[PDB]
């Protein structure tokens, strides 16, 4: 069973803009675009798990999108932590396939919201994080997290407490980690790096992330803080692809370089 559901994408306008200014200054994102659209919608939900149900969709342009939510309400501002962290994995991934180290990919996939509502008038429109409070009110609904679909074999290469995947190992995923937090000058970590290997790309979900500040990502059970940032590069080697970046070593690094996998 389906049906058609009518309502507004929620997205963050000049994402790059944004995101940079998040990372340096300590200012949240306070600009949220509206989008008309319509999906259609199964009713049963595929999937379940890491604490939210899934639901399949066809976005009307015709793409196979995923709708997820968390099993019951939750403020917006928990929600949109998924979303600021989707945006920073996003932004430092395009910069580091940017940098052309390494012939694979990474591409975090997408994350937005949708709301349901019977009216099309803030198309187009942005919003500040108080207005978007009050359109998702007007709603009286938990806003569901929209994503592309994504098919393929899902692995968990990285988790988000210093384990890591043997077999199925990728030095640039490795050095991508590591790289996040030189980037950052020491603020953060991004890690739970897991999703689907295709064609020199890595299509990539559910990241975690670590921030030394204990105030940035309040609601995230996977955010470790500092130890999780000690606990990735107690067990980290910096790989061909670290040194070819001349990434500097966090003081928590004991472990020799290594050189298997790409480069
Ligand atoms: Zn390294």
């Amino acid at each position: 069973y389906q049906t058609q559901v009518s309502g507004y994408i929620i997205t963050v306008p000049n994402e790059t803009t944004q995101i940079r200014k998040f990372l340096a200054s300590n200012q949240r994102i306070n600009q949220f675009l509206f989008q008309h659209s319509t999906f259609r919608v199964e009713l049963a939900p595929f999937a379940k798990g890491g604490e939210r149900l899934a639901f399949r969709a066809i976005n009307g342009r015709g793409d196979r999108i995923v709708l997820k939510r968390f099993f019951q309400q939750r403020p917006l501002t928990m929600l949109l932590e998924t979303i600021e962290r989707q945006l920073i994995c996003i932004y430092l991934a395009n910069i580091f396939n940017k940098l052309n180290v390494s012939p694979n990919k990474l591409h975090f996939l997408p994350n937005y919201l949708f709301i349901p509502s019977p009216t099309k008038d803030l198309d187009g429109k942005i919003l500040t994080l108080e207005q978007t409070e009050q359109a998702v009110a007007a709603t009286c609904r938990t806003p569901n997290f929209v994503e592309p679909y994504l098919s393929g074999y899902f692995i968990k290469y990285i988790d988000n407490n210093g384990w890591i995947n043997e077999s199925e190992f990728h030095s640039t995923l490795h050095a991508f980690a590591h790289w996040t937090w030189v980037h950052t000058k020491g603020a953060l970590l991004i890690c739970d790096i897991q999703g689907v290997n295709a064609n020199n790309k890595f299509y990539l979900t559910d990241p975690a992330l670590h921030h030394i500040d204990q105030n940035k990502f309040i609601y995230s059970e996977t955010n470790l803080g500092e130890v999780g940032i000690s606990q990735f590069f107690r067990t980290h080697q910096c790989n061909a692809i670290c040194q070819g970046l001349h990434l500097p070593k966090h003081k928590e690094q004991v472990l020799p370089d290594t050189t298997k996998g790409t480069t």
